[PDB]
C-alpha cells in the first residue's frame, strides 16, 4: 500500500510527523510526498527521509509534481503525478491520499480505510464532523451542483466530495489516470473530478467517519478554490450518469463539542470585502440575474445585503452562472465570489445562528429540495 | 386574597381575553384588573367582554385606564404603578400578580406556582423563561451588566429576568414600592429595573419560578426600551445596598429546542441601521471613549465594525456612558444605541454563532468577570 502526501506551503514538522505515522503503519509499504518545488520544506523532508526509512523498514520518497494538466498548476497536478508514480513505478495494490497539513492524523485513518477496502469497495473516502460555517464550498457549490444536475444519482449524497483524504484500488487509480477530463484538472478541481468520475463509472464507494475531524480570515481566502470548484462542476454539466453505484457511509458520531463551537470565518471582514473590488463590468454582468439578486448585489456597492439570497434565489443564481460564468475572466470571478458570499451570509444569519442541529437539518433538506426541483423539470 | 393585573396597550383582544379568562377561573384569584394605555380598539373589546367573564367565573374583572403618575415618557411604569395604586387603595387583597397582556403560553400553572412560592414565605416572586441566544440583549448587556459592575457583592446581577413583567408581590412589598418616589416617577420602560432594584435594596426575599413553556426586526425595535433601561440604571448608580436578601431560583430545565432554534433579530437591517443617523456631535462625543471604541464606531460611518467591541471594551464603554450619557439627548441616545448594537453584533458573531450552550456559558462567565473586576477596584 502506497500513502501519498501532496504539499506546497506546509511547515516541515507537521508533514514529517504524518509521514512517520504512515511509514510506521503495518499495512503501508511506501510513503510518497509530492511537492511543487525544491524549497526549505522539500529539502527537510528529503533529509529526514532516510532516517525514517531505516527506522520503519518502509521506503519514503519525495518527488516534484509534473505539469500533466492544463489549468492553474495546483493540487491536481500533484495528485495526478502521484497516480502516475503509483501506476508506473510500483506494483502496490492500493493508494491513499492525505493532505500534508492535517494535525489530527493517526494510525486509525489508515486502518479504517484498509479494512473498508478489504470489504470490497473500490474507493474509500474519509469524512469528518464540520462546523456549521465550514464547508460552504462543499455545500453551496459542489453538493448543490450535484443535486441540481444529477438528482437521480449518488453524487449529491456523497458527504465530502472535495475531501482529499481517500483510498483507491489500483484499478480505480488506473481508470482516473487514463481519463482525460481528470488529467487536465490540474487545479483545485481535481477532487470534484475524482468524485464525479468514480461515480459515473459505477465504482463502489464507502465513506469512513473520522471522529477526531480534520484540523489544518474573510471568505476571500477561499476565492481561487471557489472559482475552480465551481468551474469543475460547470465543465461537467452536460455529462450523463447512466449506471448506478454502490455507496455506503459509516454512521456518523455526535459532532464533538469543540468542533460544533468553531466559527468558520471572520464575519466583519467578510461584510467589508463584499463592498470591495467592484467594477462597472460586474455591475453590468448582474443584468443576467433575477431581479432580487441583481438588486441585492447592486446594494452591496453601498452596504452589506444578503437577506435576498435564500435557497431558491441561490438555485436561480446557480443556473445563470452555469450558463454564463467564465473561468479566467476577473469580473466573472469576483462576481461569483460576491454572489457566493451573500449566500454564505444569508445562511450564517438565518440558519447557522439557530444552532448546529438546525443547520445540518436545513442543509440536507436543501439538497432534497434541489434534487426534487431538478427531477420535476 | 389575590389580584391579577394585565397592563395592556395595542395587543390583539383574543390573546388578552384568553389570559383574563384563565386568571379569573383560577381558584386562588379574587379579582382581575386590566390597565389600558388609552381608549383604543383593544380597550373597547376588553370592556365589552368583561361583565360576561365576571358572570361565567364569579370573579370581578375590572378595566381601567393608566393614570399619569410619573415624570418620564408615559408608558409601562404608569400602567404598573396605576395597578399598584388601585390594589392598595380600592382593594384589601394580600397579593398582586402582574402578567404581560400577550403571553401565549399562559395557564393556571403560572398562577399556582407563584401562589405556592408566596405561601412558602417570599416577598417577591419573579417568573423566568428560556430565551434564545440573541434575545435578552438589554437584560444581559445593559441591566445585568450594570448590576454586576455597580453592585457586585449583591444579589442584583444574579437575578435572571430583572426586566420581566411577570411577577407576584405581597401587599407590603407593593406598598413600599408605590410609596418610593424613585419608583413612582419611572413612568417608562425603566419601571421593571426600579422594582427589581428597590426590592433588593430593601432586603425583600425573592424567589424565581421557572416557567418551561414561557416566552421580527432590527435592534431598532428595542431602541426606546434600550435608552430608558440604561437611564434607569444610570439614575441609580450612586445608590448603596447595605443589607442582604434571600434569593433562590427554581432549577431551570433544558431549553426547549423550539426556543434554542429561534433568531432574535434581522442582522442585515441591524448592520444597515448602524451606519445611519450620524451627526458631527456624535462623532465628537466618541472622543470620550477608549481608542479602540472611538476608532471602531467611527468606522461605522462607512462600514459595519464590531469586532472591537468585546466584553472588556464594553465594560470600559459602560463606565463612560454612566458618567457622560444625557438621558433625553438625541445624540447621546443615538450613540448608546450604536454602541450597544456593536456589542450585540460582536456577541452574535463571536459567541452566539458557537451555539446556545456556548453562549449561555459565556454570558454567566461575563457577569462573573464584571463582578470580579468591580469588587477588586
Ligand atoms: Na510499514
Ligand atoms: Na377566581
Amino acid at each position: 500500500s502506497l500513502v501519498v502526501f501532496p504539499f506546497k506551503h506546509e511547515h516541515p514538522e507537521v508533514l514529517l510527523h504524518n509521514v512517520r505515522v504512515a511509514a510506521a503503519h503495518p499495512r503501508v509499504h511506501e510513503v510518497l510526498c509530492i511537492g511543487y518545488e525544491r524549497d526549505q520544506t522539500y529539502e527537510a523532508v528529503e533529509r529526514a527521509a532516510p532516517e525514517i526509512s531505516r527506522a520503519t523498514g518502509t521506503p519514503v520518497s519525495v518527488r516534484l509534481q509534473e505539469r500533466l494538466g492544463t489549468l492553474r498548476p495546483g493540487k491536481g497536478d500533484g495528485m495526478n503525478t502521484a497516480l502516475r508514480y503509483f501506476l508506473e513505478e510500483t506494483q502496490w495494490e492500493r493508494i491513499h491520499f492525505y493532505d500534508a497539513d492535517i494535525t489530527s492524523f493517526g494510525p486509525d485513518w489508515i486502518t479504517k480505510a484498509e479494512e473498508a477496502a478489504d470489504f470490497g469497495y473500490g474507493l474509500v473516502r474519509h469524512y469528518f464532523p464540520r462546523a456549521s460555517t465550514d464547508a460552504m464550498i462543499t455545500w453551496m457549490i459542489t453538493r448543490t451542483g450535484f443535486a441540481l444536475l444529477w438528482p437521480h444519482t449518488e453524487l449529491s449524497w456523497i458527504e465530502q466530495p472535495l475531501g482529499g483524504e481517500l483510498l483507491m484500488r489500483r484499478e480505480v487509480a488506473a481508470m482516473l489516470y487514463e481519463d482525460e477530463r481528470v488529467r487536465r484538472r490540474s487545479d483545485w478541481g481535481i477532487d470534484t473530478l475524482y468524485t464525479f468520475v468514480t461515480v459515473q463509472q459505477g465504482v463502489s464507494i464507502y465513506e469512513c467517519y473520522i471522529p477526531e475531524g480534520k484540523a489544518h480570515g474573510g471568505l476571500d481566502d477561499l476565492r481561487t478554490m471557489l472559482v475552480e470548484c465551481f468551474a469543475a462542476i460547470q465543465s461537467l454539466q452536460h455529462e450523463v450518469v447512466g449506471q448506478p453505484a454502490i455507496h455506503r457511509q459509516e454512521h456518523p458520531h455526535r459532532v464533538p463539542v469543540h468542533i460544533a463551537e468553531r466559527v468558520g470565518y471572520d464575519v466583519e471582514a467578510t461584510l467589508h470585502r463584499l463592498m470591495q473590488h467592484w467594477t462597472p463590468r460586474q455591475v453590468e454582468l448582474l443584468e443576467l440575474f433575477t431581479t432580487p439578486v441583481r438588486e441585492g448585489l447592486r446594494t452591496c456597492q453601498r452596504r452589506p445585503a444578503f437577506n435576498f439570497m435564500d435557497e431558491m434565489a441561490w438555485a436561480a443564481t446557480y443556473h445563470v452562472l452555469l450558463e454564463h460564468f467564465q473561468p479566467g475572466d476577473p469580473d466573472w470571478e469576483e462576481l461569483l465570489f460576491k454572489l457566493w458570499t451573500t449566500r454564505v451570509l444569508n445562511y450564517t444569519m438565518t440558519v447557522a445562528l439557530r444552532g448546529y442541529d438546525y443547520a445540518q437539518q436545513y442543509l440536507y433538506r436543501m439538497l432534497g429540495r434541489y434534487r426534487y426541483q431538478a427531477a420535476l423539470e
